[PDB]
């Protein structure tokens, strides 16, 4: 059937508390947010890798013979509430979105 | 040098016009929000596949000769302010976020 080159987990959150910002500073993300009166928790659907090697050799089905590789997860960025050890702003957070494969060449 | 397995393309959205929501309804994206008096445009980092098949046989780098391949474009679900026939909400919508490989058995 079809399965990928590395394997993967994902989950909704619902709990964060820290996240780096685009900016590369480490943030804590508010719980709930208040627009116009209501409040909404505030979730991130990650994805995360399940392993570098789900295999021995790295990602499953790369061609080892010439190949070197492993698996890494790459972000997607969402802007959230979030406060700083001064401000409250929404800012542009790194959430993890995929499980990919990296190559190289053996030698 | 390090490459990725299927071929990949990011670019920042600020002018989305509409989109599928989670439930899977087509759905319109507004452009500015105004969270307390105060407009945003709305951005979307998205990461697409150049190609379902960057080389020939399907993804870079995999095992042809036991394996068949092709890289596809997977999602996260951000929330924005959206409108339908009816009503202008915060729903929560899928975004293209990583191209990935799938493989399967050759026979």
């Amino acid at each position: 059937g079809e399965f990928s080159v590395c394997d993967s987990v994902s989950v909704w959150v619902g709990d964060k508390t820290t996240a780096t910002d685009i900016k590369g500073k480490e943030v804590t993300v508010l719980a709930e947010v208040n627009i116009n009166n209501s409040v909404f928790r505030q979730y991130f659907f990650e994805t995360k890798c399940r392993a570098s090697n789900p295999v021995e050799s790295g990602c499953r089905g790369i061609d080892s013979k010439h190949w070197n590789s492993y698996c890494t997860t790459t972000h997607t960025f969402v802007k959230a509430l979030t406060t700083d050890e001064k401000q409250a702003a929404w800012r542009f957070i790194r959430i993890d979105t995929a499980c990919v494969c990296v190559l190289s060449r053996k030698a």
